[PDB]
């Protein structure tokens, strides 16, 4: 059989995306609580980037494209990126 | 009197389909407990085969077609077989 491969799914930091927005990405897409994901949002702004989760390969790209997805249709530029574990 | 025809229902190892999968299997259609399910993955995985249960012909039959169908509509090679007890 195949082991899981696990994938760091990161947001990156850009000065143009609000913050709200980038919690209501985190309640949304990783089942965060508000007070988690304001912790990793500050990781963001400050550190340039932040680990959200840890997926299997498969549900790393799913989460990718759609928080993409999502940040593009409310037309901001925030990027959320895989790397390898 | 006629003595039930008993089969084994069995799991065949292939390098593509995760270990995650065949657990969601082992605890879909055999109602195996995760810790359980585990030990036969590694089973499958170490020994390239493992005997999941033991039921009558009608039930094993029943078994093997839907696991294939679960398997083949998530896009994965797992073969389950039968064999004679």
């Amino acid at each position: 059989l195949k082991p899981p491969s696990m994938y760091k799914v990161i947001l990156v930091n850009d000065d143009y995306t609000p913050m709200e927005f980038v919690i209501d990405v985190l309640q949304k897409f990783f089942s965060y609580d508000v007070e988690r994901a304001t912790q990793l949002m500050l990781a963001v702004h400050y550190q340039g980037k932040a680990i959200c989760g840890v997926f299997t390969a498969e549900v790393a790209e799913t989460k990718v494209a759609m928080v993409n997805k999502y940040a593009r249709e409310n037309e901001h530029p925030l990027l959320c990126t895989l790397e390898k574990a």
